[PDB]
């Protein structure tokens, strides 16, 4: 439940934060409207697991596998039972053309998967998950679970991803434009774009394969990205980074609650293991 | 409002905030519950603003004003209306037992202020105002404004207090244990009262003179601690530092989603005027 009356928590014994020692001092740990930034040393895991669970939070994930992308399940899914979320209650939806295909993988308790068929296929399919999310899933998500996580396959997890990145809306910073200047980020460029960012506008550049929040802002966020869709597919224009590049246009509008550094999705062929990463969590597989 | 549907930013230029490049490197801007410090430095006032007009949001502050305390209503006020959420809805609740000694000031458009009248006074004077807070004013706070911000009145704004510190629930650093280590802090320490926190136990020291947070929680935690000084009276015991141990006590079960810096509650003649503080927003004023 979120909202709700919180209960005390238990005494716990751990280290004083100390105001005139940062956690981190490489990096920015909080956006200039006061989200957090997601790094480690910024979080005790058993302060938040505590909050959480006294919630009894309840986090879906959902994930498309689509066509050949089903083959990138099994490892997904395994490295998710011991990475994500873990001791909190965790519902999968696995959206797929193929429900044979989804393999048999077992879950810790607490924990369920749900396979939902849908269409095999090219401008619905680039709509195809901002309006799966929003126009057919909405009672379900609401009914079932407190938090939205929607995530690509093409990835496996390696470390921990848990609670610390719940909150109303959260983006994540794209590996490969963590250092770049706005000028540079691949925002859609074209004013007849409903994606439309000029040069002089933009906060961060956020990847689409990592984004989540509430259900209910979940929802705001994949029905305003896929109605934005629809426009610019009306108007014969197609956004440079499809559902990505609608993506940023709506955060950089409606600011996220909470940031995820790079250590939740990261590529470590293409950029190594950096000095300002402490962890890699949420990596990509190889999809040649 | 608060939690209703937010309407989209618009467009605004300002410097892109840099992942590489701290805020602040010489504090603590996020606690390990993944609240946000608020210092200067780490907020654009500009995007708050417009976040928080866009919601219509109004402000209530709460202020006692009892026996010889009227005296310092008339700079309160009038320092309030130079600095404290200039722009935004604001209602005052001045609680005094000399309505004829409120001063009459003038106030900008947008802005009211109520006189309650409230009984003259030891042991229900010390639960006063927690329980004026919570018992007497529940329904009218929640019908008349979204946040409410609680604080001392010998006391003068000489720098902006802003939107920045609106959130569900805040508390404020105390000015003298910032630096100091959790075993200094001076907690309640005698386990036969409501507020006794252990040596091992604490995050901060936060002063009993501004807190704040939406109606919601500040009734919450009024009430908590109202009731908590009811118990201890029954049981014959008073602690060390009255509604401010158990302010603290509340604080470390129940985390805040804010904590204000001690540029938000300084006394200059006390502690002078040190590097980390680049302004000095609310400040005491001598009441010898
Ligand atoms: O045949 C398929 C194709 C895709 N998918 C699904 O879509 C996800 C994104 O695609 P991909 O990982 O290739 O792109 P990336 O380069 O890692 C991710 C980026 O590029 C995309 C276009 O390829 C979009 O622009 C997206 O917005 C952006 O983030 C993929 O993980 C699957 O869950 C599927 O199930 N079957
Ligand atoms: O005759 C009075 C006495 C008080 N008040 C009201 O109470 C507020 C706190 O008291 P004070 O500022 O003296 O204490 P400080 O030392 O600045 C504040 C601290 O000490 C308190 C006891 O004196 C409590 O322990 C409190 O919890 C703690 O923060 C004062 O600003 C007035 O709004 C009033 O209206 N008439
Ligand atoms: C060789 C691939 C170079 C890709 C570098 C930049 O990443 C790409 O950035 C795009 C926006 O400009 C968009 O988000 C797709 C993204 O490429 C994905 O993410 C990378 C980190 C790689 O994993 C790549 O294989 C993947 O397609
Ligand atoms: C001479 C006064 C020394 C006071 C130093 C510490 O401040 C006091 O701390 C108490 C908790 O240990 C409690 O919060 C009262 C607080 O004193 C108030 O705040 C100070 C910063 C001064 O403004 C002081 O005059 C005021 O009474
Ligand atoms: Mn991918
Ligand atoms: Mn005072």
């Amino acid at each position: 439940a979120i909202g709700e009356f919180m209960v005390s928590l238990p005494r716990m014994v751990y280290p004083q934060p100390k105001v005139l020692t940062p956690c981190r001092k490489d990096v920015l740990v909080v956006t200039p409207w006061l989200a957090p930034i997601v790094w480690e040393g910024t979080f005790n895991i058993d302060i938040l697991n505590e909050q959480f669970r006294l919630q009894n939070t309840t986090i879906g994930l959902t994930v498309f596998a689509i066509k050949k992308y089903v083959a990138f399940l099994k490892l997904f899914l395994e490295t998710a039972e011991k990475h994500f979320m873990v001791g909190h209650r965790v519902h999968y939806y696995v959206f797929t053309d193929q429900p044979a295909a989804v393999p048999r993988v077992t879950l810790g308790t607490g924990r369920q998967l749900s396979v939902l068929e849908v269409r095999a296929y090219w401008q619905d399919v680039s709509m195809r998950r901002m309006e799966m999310i929003s126009d057919f899933c909405e009672r379900r998500f609401l009914s079932e679970v407190d938090y939205l996580v929607c995530v690509d396959v093409d990835m496996e997890f390696r470390d921990h991803v848990g609670v610390e990145i719940l909150t109303p809306l959260f983006g994540t910073l794209h590996p490969s434009f963590y250092g770049s200047s706005r000028e540079a980020f691949t925002y859609e460029r074209r004013p007849q774009s409903q994606a439309y960012i000029p040069k002089d506008e933009g906060d961060f550049y956020y990847m689409g394969a990592f984004f989540g929040g509430s259900v209910q802002e979940v929802q705001r966020l994949t029905r305003a990205c896929h109605q934005a869709m629809m426009v610019d597919q009306a108007n014969g224009i197609e956004a440079v980074w499809h559902d990505e590049s609608h993506l940023n246009k709506y955060l950089l509008r409606h600011k996220p609650t909470k940031v995820l550094s790079p250590e939740y999705l990261w590529d470590q062929q293409l950029l190594g293991w950096p000095a300002v990463l402490r962890k890699l969590r949420f990596t990509a597989v190889p999809k040649n």
